[PDB]
């Protein structure tokens, strides 16, 4: 197993992870090497395929020209996984489009053939033991899994010996239930991976640990003091949202309803859905209509970023914030959601002033809605610091970069390469 920890039966939460020793804020509970992992398509050329090192001058695979490495060692070490895609990418050309889940699942199947025995990533929970929720699958989820199985056969039949369709539906369901996205220091999507021992941890909206990544290595650090006998919880979702939203997401993606202290008390729900203090106060039904409108625009924007222009996208943000502002306060999470989306459009357009304009409005409400140590808060401080630095506002930039560092020292560890990069940014300017 893992020193100072153990697997146990968590009542009403299946299997979980329990502490056998005290952990202080910032302590590393454990590390977990990726069992299987894939660099996202949009990050190719920026990060090494094998170790995820972000570097300039990465060497391109000569055959597919769509894999980049630190050197010939990273190239060679990645080949058992890269061969599943190398020749297929040049053969299918523009037609090569498997989903990231399919790309990851192909790598799980390849690893199972090469290394059927328990790996150092499975000291407490094995990939074969993963919870699937197969019995809970509705028509929509079975249809998505069936599309994934067809893409798996379509693009990965060369080296894989597939089990029957029944074993593949269990696998794809296990992957959705236990798979991790890997994000960078700005919470930008890097790729997807399997970390079996990390997937043993259950969810809480007031977690006592945070998961971070050091290349393809997952690290688990305390964000609250943990005592012997206490269960170790991480957050599976974005904690900005009120209780109903959080549980709608946990039910849809993980088939359960959270009963943590935040979900039971609903303490932060009032401030999260803050209403304007108007002379004629807004009616209960008028609030409910705006909450419904707010969730609908969130979904509308999500679809729109796939085909609308940057000005159309910014229009959706501006117009929806205008309609919402008649009922909702600026610190309200639905207002904040649109501002964050608008900041993201600005960043893409390289409209640094516009991105800064939004980030400045988001940061104080983020600090009040998110937990004490939050990757979402650290990432916003970091973006703000980098925008201020880029726009020659070096004192404001240094202050924001040091706010990011203070959180990241707890979550990522004092010695994290991301913190060395931020300190170099402070010292170079
Ligand atoms: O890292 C993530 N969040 C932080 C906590 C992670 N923790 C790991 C262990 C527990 C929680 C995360 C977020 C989103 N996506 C994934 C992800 C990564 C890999 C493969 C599928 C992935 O999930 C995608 C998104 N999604 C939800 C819809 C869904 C749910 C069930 C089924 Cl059976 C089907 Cl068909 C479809 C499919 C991971
Ligand atoms: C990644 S697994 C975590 C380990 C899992 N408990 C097991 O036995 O394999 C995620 C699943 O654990 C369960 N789970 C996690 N957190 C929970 C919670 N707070 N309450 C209830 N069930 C929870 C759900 O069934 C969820 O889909
Ligand atoms: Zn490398
Ligand atoms: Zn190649
Ligand atoms: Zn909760």
């Amino acid at each position: 197993g893992l020193g100072g920890l153990e697997r146990f039966c968590s009542p009403g939460k299946g299997r979980g992870l329990r502490a056998l020793q005290p952990f202080q804020v910032g302590d590393l509970l454990f590390s977990c090497p990726a069992y299987a992992y894939v660099l996202t398509v949009n990050e190719r050329g920026n990060h090494c395929e094998y170790c995820f090192t972000r570097k300039e001058g990465l060497s391109k695979c000569g055959r597919c020209k769509q894999a980049f490495y630190c050197n010939v060692e990273c190239q060679k070490e990645d080949w058992p996984m890269h061969k599943l895609e190398c020749s297929p990418m040049v053969v299918f050309g523009e037609n090569w489009n498997p989903s990231e889940t399919v790309r990851l699942t192909a790598r799980i199947l390849a690893k199972q053939k090469i290394h059927p025995e328990r790996t150092p990533s499975e000291k407490l929970l094995a990939v074969k033991e993963f919870e699937s929720h197969l019995d809970k699958l509705d028509n929509e989820k079975k249809d998505l899994i069936q599309s994934d199985i067809a893409a798996l056969h379509h693009f990965y039949s060369k080296h894989l010996e597939f089990p029957d369709n029944d074993s593949l539906v269990v696998l794809f369901a296990q992957v959705n239930c236990n798979g991790f996205t890997i994000e960078d220091e700005e919470l930008s999507h890097l790729g997807s991976a399997i970390f079996p021992d990390v997937a043993l941890m259950n969810h809480s909206c007031c977690p006592n640990v945070i998961v971070t990544y050091k290349g393809t290595l997952a690290e688990v650090r305390a964000v609250q003091e943990i005592k012997p006998g206490e269960e170790v919880f991480t957050s599976y979702i974005d904690l900005l949202y009120p209780t109903e939203d959080r549980n709608d997401r946990l039910r849809d993606s993980y088939f359960f309803t959270c009963e943590c202290q935040e979900c039971t008390t609903k303490d932060k729900d009032k401030a999260k859905v803050e209403i304007r203090k108007l002379s004629d106060p807004p009616k209960a039904e008028a609030i409910r209509d705006m909450v419904r409108y707010a969730r609908n625009v969130i979904e509308e924007f999500r679809r729109a970023k796939h085909y609308k222009s940057p000005s159309e996208l910014l229009e959706i943000c501006e117009l929806s914030q205008e309609k919402m502002s008649s009922v909702f306060e600026d610190s309200n999470v639905y207002m904040l959601h649109m501002m964050y989306q608008a900041m993201g459009v600005c960043l893409y357009m390289q409209d640094w002033e516009g991105a800064l304009q939004y980030g400045q409005k988001i940061i104080k409400p983020y600090s009040k809605h998110y937990p004490l140590y939050s990757l979402n808060v650290a990432s916003m401080w970091l973006k703000l610091g980098r925008l201020y630095m880029g726009l020659e506002h070096k004192a404001a930039g240094e202050k924001a970069l040091k706010k990011a560092i203070a959180i990241m020292e707890v979550a990522h560890g004092k010695d994290h390469p991301y913190i060395s990069e931020i300190k170099q940014e402070i010292e170079s300017h």
